[PDB]
């Protein structure tokens, strides 16, 4: 088990003096005594995790190492997040003789992870936190700055959680199997807290193995909060603001997830993003997409995804951040002012209003035995809006809006292109379609509740441009949810209007109308099977339905590109052979070789203009097709699941013996049966006045299941979708009854020169939305470079 | 609680002689003793009962009643119905010093049905055994009929029955409280029986109680199952037939179910109808709709199901039992001969057939302490095809099939209307949907079956010419099934039609056009919504969009017919205005005149002539309108619910503490926690082990859960539905890509033909499935008389 950059930190750092603070331990004889009332034990750890260490003395009973590095503690926390800190539970770093100020609370969440993903994770961490101890001239990092950092690893269900990695948290010396406790004092435990300085280090990550060294080890203060059942993530969220950031009191809550590599300087660029102006309350950081054992054609689903996350990158946050408001700040990686996010003494704030989706979406069965009921109850009884029992949706993209828009405040959203995390994207075709449910859900409901409530920015003390600037960015936020809402409808009209262009026959194409009927046939089966199965089955079931599907529309996105190839050419052609005295300004009057290249042609030189200016142009090349011709899939197939299951029902439905004979050693039966003539006479008369009667109305009025209200907005909203996409797709094609108030003749150039107008205005739309985008981030290119060199 | 045909049975019945036979009691000191080591107890009933009894004298301790009509025996029933005849379980019918041979089991099905149902049936059942007790010159019945008659009621789940009906059944004295035992032995109880021969009959129901006198009743032998858990109605049957069957051996099982109230006749004419012909193995009886308290005009439902149910015991059930073979039978009133029910030697047969659906159609998680688990355990590790795993959809249906093909046995299926029964129909319309979703789906997958096993009644003992017409009646049903199979896409078809013939100008209807234009949508927008609340929502939660849809597909069923009529006076003027020297053969030479009005008008005219000749003409003038109105509502709204959810998922999803620290008298915590150095070596090493190993693969290859097959299937159905109902519209009204290959004018004339004969074709087909079903019932009619003869 124990076995260039990086190289730089070691130098710096003396590695002698490494001495823990005194602290007092809980007497352990079993009868163990509790701090403050409270379920607490300061155990020893393996003797040989001990004997690793170089202060390590064999002479030395514990080898003359500090009170923390010795003694690892355990907490069992019976009161769950709301009333953490109203109870005197006591935290270590708090404990201290002498208060430890936190300054960097890196926070890990964790679900059933392989503990490859887990060793990656804190194999960055520890790598950040030897450069922040390595640093010299700074004036709040450099020597003794690890006791200013906590690493807080937040395990989602104590059955859940994988054996391996649990494994490695005890190789760390965190986790001991034989402390944790299910009840205390006849209370429920909800959490189990262990706590320990680990001076252990992940030297190597292999593919299969993680290897640990004691060599080269900066003490890194650990915290595994290992929950005793699985609540979801906002409630792991809930757990490490609402009661442990209470407690610590920390800045600039740095948000990771098992998988996500940080480089090795970059929580000191999102620090250094925070500390440089005080306005800013939220940063997130590049994402990237690891490709080292992937091939370019075995797997398209993953450089697809690379273009994806590299376009995303380069251009929407640039221009989100530029204008100061980010829609979407990466739960991966992204990091919190941690004052900026408290409520306010009316008791409504962003954290409210995040937390307020996880009690609401939730079935109304509450245990009395809690001590969290009065809370609930409260807050399940008091009237609730449509925005605020669909929250569940927003999940964090709320909270950007939160902080933006607040009262009096003045925050702002910033992105840093310095930072960088690679994570690891889902390979499978049915992991992917459900990991992009919850984020198309999550953008769209975030789109429209920003988008309604816009005017809650005016109150916000901001200067009078920012508010102008920022009304800019709200209208293009509504054209860009305006063109996605009809995303599907817009893609099947530009299908049908290339194929049956090719059918006319001005121009020399045979198969052309069998071609395009075949491929409308099998457009409209794909799509009413993507709706059935997303109703009723489930991705991983029927996984080879969805990759036929996905690969049908690959090769009509080809022969789509085909066809309006070569309808442009032969309208050059046909410029050309009539002959006019050929210019520019005719090739530019021409609607069919206008529209179809020059369009394209500017976005697609605006893409790679904008790659090469970030110094990221590769992605261009060897990523590029894959996404082309997996963007019908993204909107057809994606989308169609997401709305199809809007709703996130996880929980279920719903939710005295009469006596026991037990044979004796003889052959009788020993019963309890009525034998005086009274109480028999009695039961009979019961019975006959119970059923002596008439029968009164029900009148129940229950409230009912909430299951039913979220399946029937699911419904409202995908019937709306539908409604609005069908109007517009009849409004084009004439596909309705319209044709009928038309002739013979006139129907044929009706529906050509809608066509073209429709065609003309969707191409247009998409590049003045490129072209917004690219000034977006040629602006944050030159402010950064000049904050950067002042 | 204690207050003319019917009169007639009381005066051939002396009432003085009703003297019960003598059994052995157990004894009850509270050790009591169990016959065959079983868990029975025979118990008093409460005195006031002894009481009512004309027989009872005061002097006597029990009145000098006979030991049946005294005490209440009550049997624990651990084992279930497979074991329950190999056990030693002995029922009191059978364990008299003489024993008894039934003749007729009137087995009642009950799941918290409210007294009033319950009673009603109580009431029929009692007024039949009057009759058949009353019967003078009657070799089988008349003194002492009621010993070869026994009422079993089988209560689906001890937690689910209504509490009035068991006190009813307490009030009859069959139920007491105190006597159920949840185990014995350490083994659970399955079943709860309780027999007694009660001497109380219900004087009347009225609509709100229930009331129950001792004057003038004849003994009834009751045996009330009640089961501890609920597993649905084929659970039930197996208790009745399995179990209870083989014990009593007895002959013409009868089926009821609660709120069916048969005739005071009713059974008298099953029994003859089995006793007449040898060759009989199933019967039923015609079943009416109650029209008391309930208008024709505030309940079209009521009214429309009524003429449903008179035209099918008009036409459909005549025909069916005039060619040896009913689809179905219904499970409200229906009868079936015992030992055809008998599976082979071999183990193969109509029972086995039946039972397997319930084993197979479940959550694959059988408990290892159940006493048949080596049965479910075997059946589900048997190979199972598609028609075996998807048995649950027929349902009774299968026995009826089962029975007239089978391997050397020659047995028929015969439907007499001299037996009534009168039933509850729902007025609700979520009610009547999830009625109809398990009726519609049975129907399907019946006819499916028979008409691919066609030819399993080549093997069986039937004279040629009776598999002749067998024959003939398979391809009838393969018709109806075709016929019924595009139902949905064949009314769009003409509704289509018919509102565009509309459009031309030829014929002076201004608002035509837009009328059919406002139609189109209006019908593609509640399809829609149809199919997606029938994926998503609940009947009972969205009922009003039910309701609307319903009331919109009856006024387009309004609007058609005012459209097909105008069509055909618009074409008899023209026949008229030209002058054509007009005859009979140029009236029947018009296709519009035609196909519009003669079919159906001999449509008509034949329903109108076989309901005249039943006497039974009041439906055709009462519930006629209603019915035409709500026809279109049930091919599409019933319809797509019942394919949309042939899957009936009633199971959910799937199905050590650490340790106690109790706080003692002083502060100190108790607990138990590693302290030897050794131990904690040594599970560090082992977690140090535990991480230090690759991962192997994980290779489950599990079997997976049902649940997921069955969406599948269901999917993979109205996928295929779609598919073919589509093919059908395009290729009639030319609506797909068809067009593209004809030209502006040739178009209009070919959509033009092809409508006309799509029209022609589906008029002629139903008018055709008329005669056919009414040259049935007129030979059902004659034969019937000629048997009265002889
Ligand atoms: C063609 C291209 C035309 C580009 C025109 C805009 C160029 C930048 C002009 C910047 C002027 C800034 C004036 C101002 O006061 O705005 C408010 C804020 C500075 O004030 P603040 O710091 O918030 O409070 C003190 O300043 C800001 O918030 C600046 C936000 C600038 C975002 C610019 C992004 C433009 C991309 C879309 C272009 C269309
Ligand atoms: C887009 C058009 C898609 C056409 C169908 C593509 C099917 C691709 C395929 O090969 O998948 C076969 C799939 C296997 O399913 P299976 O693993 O047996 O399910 C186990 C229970 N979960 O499923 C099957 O084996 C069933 C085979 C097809 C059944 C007929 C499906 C017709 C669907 C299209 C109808 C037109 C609309
Ligand atoms: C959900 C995903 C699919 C959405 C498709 C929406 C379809 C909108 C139909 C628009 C339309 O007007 O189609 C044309 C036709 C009406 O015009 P018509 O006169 O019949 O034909 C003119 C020919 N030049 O209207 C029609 O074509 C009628 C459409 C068929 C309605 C039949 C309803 C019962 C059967 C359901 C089939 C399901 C579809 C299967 C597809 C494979
Ligand atoms: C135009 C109307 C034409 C009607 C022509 C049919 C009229 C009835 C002719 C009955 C001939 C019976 C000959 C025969 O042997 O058939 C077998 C069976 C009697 O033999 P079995 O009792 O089974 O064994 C000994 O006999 C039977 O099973 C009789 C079954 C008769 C069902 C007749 C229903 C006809 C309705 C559809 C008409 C089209
Ligand atoms: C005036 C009276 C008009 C009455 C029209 C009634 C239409 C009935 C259509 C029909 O029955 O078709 C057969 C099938 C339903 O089969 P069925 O046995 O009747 O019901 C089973 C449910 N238990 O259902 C189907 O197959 C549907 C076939 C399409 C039905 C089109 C109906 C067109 C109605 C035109 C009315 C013209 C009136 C002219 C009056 C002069
Ligand atoms: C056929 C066309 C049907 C058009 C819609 C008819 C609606 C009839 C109606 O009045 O029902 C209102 C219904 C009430 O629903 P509610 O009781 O509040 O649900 C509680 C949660 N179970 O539901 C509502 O109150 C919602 C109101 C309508 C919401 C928009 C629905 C659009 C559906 C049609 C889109 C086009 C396809
Ligand atoms: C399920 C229940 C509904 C079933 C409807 C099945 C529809 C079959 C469509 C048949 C058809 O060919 O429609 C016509 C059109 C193709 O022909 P086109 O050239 O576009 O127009 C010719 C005008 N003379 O084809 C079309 O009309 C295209 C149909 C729209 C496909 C859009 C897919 C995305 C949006 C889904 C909308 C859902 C429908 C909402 C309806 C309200
Ligand atoms: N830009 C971007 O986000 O990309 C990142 C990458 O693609 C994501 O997949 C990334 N691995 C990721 O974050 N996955 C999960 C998530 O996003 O929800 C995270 O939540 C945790 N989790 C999941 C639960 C569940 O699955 O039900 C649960 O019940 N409770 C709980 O705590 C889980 O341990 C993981 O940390
Ligand atoms: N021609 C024609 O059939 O019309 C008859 C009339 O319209 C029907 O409604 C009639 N009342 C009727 O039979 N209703 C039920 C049914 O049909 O299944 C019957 O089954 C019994 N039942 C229902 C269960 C459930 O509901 O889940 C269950 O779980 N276990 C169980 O034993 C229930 O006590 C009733 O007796």
């Amino acid at each position: 088990a124990f076995i260039n950059d990086e190289q730089e930190y070691d130098q710096r750092i003396q590695y002698n003096q490494f001495q823990g603070d005194h602290f007092d331990l809980a007497a352990i004889s079993t009868r163990a005594t509790g701090l403050n009332g409270h379920l607490v034990l300061d155990c020893p750890v393996a003797d040989e995790l001990l004997s690793k260490f170089p202060d390590y003395n064999p002479a030395e009973k514990s080898g003359g190492l500090s009170r923390e590095f010795a003694f690892m503690r355990y907490t069992a926390v019976t009161c769950g997040p709301s009333n953490f800190y109203r109870d005197a539970y006591i935290l270590r770093p708090v404990h201290y003789p002498i208060p430890r100020q936190t300054e960097l609370m890196i926070v890990i969440t964790m679900y059933n992870e392989d503990d490859i993903l887990l060793g990656r994770t804190l194999k960055g961490v520890f790598k950040n936190i030897k450069y922040l101890e390595s640093k010299a001239r700074s004036s709040t990092w450099g020597k003794d700055s690890w006791k200013k950092i906590v690493v807080c690893i937040v395990s989602d269900g104590r059955t859940k959680i994988n054996e391996r990695a649990q494994a490695l948290l005890a190789g760390l010396g965190v986790y001991q199997e034989g402390l944790a406790k299910s009840r205390v004092d006849d209370k429920k435990v909800q959490a189990h807290m262990f706590e320990y300085t680990t001076r252990v280090g992940i030297s190597k990550v292999t593919d299969d193995v993680v290897k640990l060294t004691t060599e080269k080890v900066v003490p890194v203060q650990m915290l595994f909060c290992l929950k005793e059942t699985n609540a979801k993530k906002i409630n792991s969220h809930r757990w490490c603001f609402q009661a442990i950031g209470q407690v610590l009191d920390p800045k600039i809550v740095v948000l990771l997830d098992c998988g996500t590599q940080p480089s090795g300087r970059s929580l000191y660029e999102l620090w250094k993003e925070f500390d440089r102006d005080h306005r800013v309350a939220g940063a997130c950081g590049e994402i990237t997409t690891s490709l080292k054992k992937r091939q370019m054609i075995t797997n398209p689903l993953v450089y697809g995804q690379n273009f994806e996350y590299k376009i995303s990158n380069i251009l929407d946050k640039p221009t989100e951040s530029s204008f100061g408001f980010i829609s979407v700040l990466p739960g991966a990686f992204s990091a919190y002012r941690f004052i900026a996010l408290q409520n306010d003494i009316n008791g409504v704030g962003p954290l409210e209003k995040y937390f307020k989706g996880e009690f609401l979406h939730s079935s109304g069965e509450l245990d009395p035995n809690d001590d969290e009921f009065q809370m609930k109850h409260l807050m399940l009884k008091e009237e609730a809006g449509i925005f605020t029992s669909n929250m569940y949706l927003a999940e964090d993209r709320i909270l950007c809006f939160e902080l933006v828009a607040k009262r009096g405040c003045n925050w702002l959203l910033r992105y840093c292109k310095s930072a960088r995390a690679e994570t690891d994207v889902p390979e499978g075709l049915a992991e992917f379609i459900l990991q992009r449910r919850r984020w198309l859900n999550g953008s769209f409901f975030a789109a429209i509740y920003s988008l309604v409530h816009f005017y809650k920015v005016w109150t916000s003390s901001h200067s009078f441009g920012r508010k102008i600037f920022l009304h800019i960015e709200f209208f293009y936020q509504l054209i860009n949810l305006i063109v996605s809402w009809f995303s599907i409808g817009s893609y099947f009209l530009v299908f049908r209007i290339l194929t049956t262009s090719l059918g006319d026959k001005a121009l020399g194409f045979a198969p052309g109308k069998i071609l395009s009927v075949i491929f409308l046939w099998l457009y409209l089966a794909s799509i009413v099977t993507t709706f059935v199965l997303s109703f009723g089955n489930k991705p991983k079931g029927t996984e080879k339905f969805y990759v036929t599907i996905v690969i049908f529309f690959a090769i009509l996105m080809a022969y789509m590109i085909f066809a309006a190839i070569f309808m442009a050419v032969h309208s050059i052609q046909d410029i050309y052979r009539s002959g006019t005295r050929i210019t520019v300004s005719l090739f530019f009057q021409n609607s069919e070789f206008r529209d179809l290249v020059v369009a394209t042609s500017s976005t697609y030189a605006l893409y790679f203009l904008a790659s090469f200016l970030y110094f990221e142009p590769w992605h261009m090349f060897t990523s590029f097709v894959q996404y082309i011709l997996l963007s019908p899939s993204y909107v057809n197939v994606l989308n169609i699941y997401a709305f199809c299951n809007i709703d996130d029902i996880s929980w279920g439905t719903k939710g005295k013996s009469l006596g026991e004979a037990k044979l004796r050693e003889d052959g009788t039966f020993d019963v309890s049966v009525p034998i005086s003539k009274e109480q028999i006479n009695q039961s009979y008369l019961d019975q006959l006045e119970k059923i002596r009667d008439p029968a009164p109305p029900e009148e129940k009025v229950l409230v009912t299941n909430t299951e039913d209200y979220y399946a029937f907005i699911r419904s409202m909203t995908v019937l709306v979708w539908m409604f609005t996409n069908f109007v517009v797709i009849a409004l084009v094609l004439e596909t309705g009854g319209f044709n009928q108030f038309v002739e013979a003749t006139d129907l044929a150039n009706l529906k050509s020169n809608r066509a073209a107008v429709f065609l003309t205005v969707i191409l247009w739309t998409v590049a003045f939305m490129a072209l917004f985008r690219f000034i977006g981030c040629i602006y944050y290119l030159i402010t950064r470079l000049g904050r950067e060199i002042k």
